[PDB]
């Protein structure tokens, strides 16, 4: 799985964008925690649960905080590019064993 920085376009469906993100406060980046088979994200492997979320359009996110994130994905329009970098090291720290 490539580790460098990919670029994904996501079509909003009538549901949202079809994953979920988990973060915290600024700095603690960003990581899709879940990606709903059949939704606008399952792209045939192109996101990645442990993706980290660099940018949603033009908006980094590199060091926004969870709520920001929340907002700008909201945000973003009916086509998203997301800038997704797989970092599953990073990204074990949120998720419970």
């Amino acid at each position: 799985i490539p580790r460098e920085p990919r670029r994904i376009v996501i079509h909003r469906g009538s549901t949202g964008l079809g994953f979920n993100i988990v973060g915290g406060e600024g700095g603690e980046g960003i990581f899709i925690s879940f990606i709903l088979a059949g939704g606008p994200a399952d792209l045939s492997g192109e996101l990645r649960k442990g993706d980290q979320i660099l940018s949603v359009n033009g908006v980094d996110l590199r060091n926004a905080s969870h709520e920001q994130a929340a907002i700008a994905l909201k945000n973003a329009g009916q086509t998203v590019t997301i800038i997704a970098q797989y970092k599953p090291e990073e990204y074990s720290r949120f998720e419970a064993k």
